[PDB]
């Protein structure tokens, strides 16, 4: 599923991501924009052999099981395929674990490089929320 901007903002809010660990909704929408362009089915293979999955491009090295990432963990206790669903519940629950891990949203390199410090409220501007 390719979400609309405000559509995703609303789904993220419904799933309790707004201000989670102090990160406003716009931060989450911004991260999703640059990680996946709002596409739940996004995947990307990393040089180390791991793969990133879903709207927030969660990586198989630590967070989900895809059966093809040697030496990895599955800390969210989910198949990586669950991160591709039109239903964002799995991605949101896993993102909550990730953002609690110690480095906040810096875990998402694209958030650090493209969202951090910017006017992220613009990502939810206009939205009915």
């Amino acid at each position: 599923k390719v979400f609309g901007r405000c559509e995703l903002a609303a789904a993220m809010k419904r799933h309790g991501l707004d201000n989670y660990r102090g990160y406003s909704l716009g931060n989450w929408v911004c991260a999703a924009k640059f990680e996946s362009n709002f596409n739940t089915q996004a995947t990307n293979r990393n040089t180390d052999g791991s793969t990133d999955y879903g709207i927030l491009q969660i990586n198989s090295r630590w967070w989900c099981n895809d059966g093809r990432t040697p030496g990895s963990r599955n800390l969210c206790n989910i198949p990586c395929s669950a991160l591709l669903s039109s239903d964002i519940t799995a991605s949101v629950n896993c993102a909550k674990k990730i953002v609690s891990d110690g480095n906040g949203m810096n875990a998402w390199v694209a958030w650090r490089n493209r969202c951090k410090g910017t006017d992220v409220q613009a990502w939810i501007r206009g939205c009915r929320l």
